[PDB]
C-alpha cells in the first residue's frame, strides 16, 4: 500500500468504448460513471432518461443544485449534446478527499453521444479552459479542483487494456502502477494536452518524414480516443512500413483502413507477424529526446463465435493532427504534470504483452532543431 492506494483500480470500461470513474454529484448523493477525457474540458451529465442510459443526474433532487441559466452545446468528432448549465457539488469517492462546488452541464438532449453497452454517463473533461464551451469562462473540474482545495496540480492515468480498468491517481503519482524511469515531454500549450512527436519507427526503421508532418496541426495525448490517429501523410507512411514489417501475412486493403475486422482462432495470434512502433517525443533538456515504443497488443484492439479471437486495425487517419489515444495510453502510466507544464511517460506495469516483447520507453537521444517541429496558428 503507497500512499494512494485507495485511488488504485478505481478506473473501469469496456474495450474501445472509454475508461470510466465514480463521481458523487448533488445533495442527498447521486453516484454516476464517468469518462475519463483528456481530450476536452467540460464535465457534462446525462440529466434526463436516454435509452442507453441506466441512470442519469435528477437535479430537482439536488438541494445543493445552482442554475447558472445558460445553455451549452458541444460537438465532438462526430457526437454532440446540448444542455443546462448549472453548479453542484462533486465528489470522486475513489480519488481525493474532498468536495468542491464544480460547473456542470445537465445533457437533455444528445446525437451519437451515448454508446450502448459503455456503462457510462457523463464525461470529465481533464483538459485547460481554452476549449470548454461555450468558452474559456467555464472553469473546468481540474482547476476548480486545484483552486478550492490542497490538491496537488497534476494526475496520472494508467489504462489497462484487453472488461478494462486502470487508476486515476489524483494529485499525485503512484509508484506500483510503472516500472523503470518516468520520462518527461512539454506541454506545448495549455489548452489540449499539446505535446511535439519528432521522430517515427517501426519496427526501428525510421519513417524519414519532416517532424512538421507529424504535428500537423497538433499532437494531442487524449483518453477519450481509443485509436493512435496520424495526419494522412503520416498514416499513409505508417501503413506502408507496417504492411512491409509484417510481409509474411497478407491481409486486405480495408484491413488497414479499420472497415474490415480479421480473426484468429482462439488464443493462436502470431502478434510476431506485426511490428512494434516508437513515437520520439521531445524532452525537457536541448536537443534531447526520448521514445515510447508499443506492441500490436496495443494498437490490434479485440473486437468481442467464442473461438474465435477477431481484431480491428487502430491506428487511423486524422485530418486535424495526431491524437495519442487509448492505443498509446494503454502501454504507459502516463504523468499529467499540470504545475510543471509536462507529461511523463513510464512503462505500464499493466500493460498487455507477451514473453517476447514489452512496450518500452527509452533515453536519451540527441534530436536537434526539434523547436520547428510545432505548426504555428
Ligand atoms: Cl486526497
Amino acid at each position: 500500500r503507497g500512499s494512494f492506494v485507495e485511488m488504485v483500480d478505481n478506473l473501469r470500461g469496456k474495450s474501445g468504448q472509454g475508461y470510466y470513474v465514480e463521481m458523487t454529484v448533488g445533495s442527498p448523493p447521486q453516484t454516476l460513471n464517468i469518462l475519463v477525457d483528456t481530450g476536452s474540458s467540460n464535465f457534462a451529465v446525462g440529466a434526463a432518461p436516454h435509452p442507453f442510459l441506466h441512470r442519469y443526474y435528477q437535479r430537482q433532487l439536488s438541494s445543493t443544485y445552482r442554475d447558472l441559466r445558460k445553455g451549452v452545446y458541444v460537438p465532438y468528432t462526430q457526437g454532440a449534446w446540448a444542455g443546462e448549465l448549472g453548479t453542484d457539488l462533486v465528489s470522486i469517492p475513489h480519488g481525493p478527499n474532498v468536495t468542491v462546488r464544480a460547473n456542470i452541464a445537465a445533457i437533455t438532449e444528445s446525437d451519437k453521444f451515448f454508446i450502448n453497452g459503455s456503462n457510462w454517463e457523463g464525461i470529465l473533461g481533464l483538459a485547460y479552459a481554452e476549449i470548454a464551451r461555450p468558452d474559456d469562462s467555464l472553469e473546468p473540474f481540474f482547476d476548480s479542483l486545484v483552486k478550492q482545495t490542497h490538491v496537488p496540480n497534476l494526475f496520472s492515468l494508467q489504462l489497462c487494456g484487453a472488461s478494462v480498468g486502470g487508476s486515476m491517481i489524483i494529485g499525485g503519482i503512484d509508484h506500483s502502477l510503472y516500472t523503470g524511469s518516468l520520462w518527461y515531454t512539454p506541454i506545448r500549450r495549455e489548452w489540449y494536452y499539446e505535446v511535439i512527436i519528432v521522430r517515427v519507427e517501426i519496427n526501428g526503421q525510421d519513417l524519414k518524414m519532416d517532424c512538421k508532418e507529424y504535428n500537423y496541426d497538433k499532437s494531442i495525448v487524449d483518453s477519450g480516443t481509443t485509436n493512435l490517429r496520424l495526419p494522412k501523410k503520416v498514416f499513409e507512411a505508417a501503413v506502408k512500413s507496417i504492411k512491409a514489417a509484417s510481409s509474411t501475412e497478407k491481409f486486405p486493403d480495408g484491413f488497414w483502413l479499420g472497415e474490415q475486422l480479421v480473426c484468429w482462432q482462439a488464443g493462436t495470434t502470431p502478434w510476431n507477424i506485426f511490428p512494434v512502433i516508437s513515437l520520439y517525443l521531445m524532452g525537457e533538456v536541448t536537443n534531447q529526446s526520448f521514445r515510447i515504443t508499443i506492441l500490436p497488443q496495443q494498437y490490434l484492439r479485440p473486437v468481442e463465435t467464442s473461438q474465435d479471437d477477431c481484431y480491428k486495425f487502430a491506428i487511423s487517419q486524422s485530418s486535424t493532427g495526431t491524437v495519442m489515444g487509448a492505443v498509446i495510453m494503454e502501454g504507459f502510466y502516463v504523468v499529467f504534470d499540470r504545475a510543471r507544464k509536462r507529461i511523463g511517460f513510464a512503462v505500464s506495469a499493466c500493460h498487455v504483452h507477451d514473453e517476447f516483447r514489452t512496450a518500452a520507453v527509452e533515453g536519451p537521444f540527441v534530436t536537434l532543431d526539434m523547436e520547428d517541429c510545432g505548426y504555428n496558428i
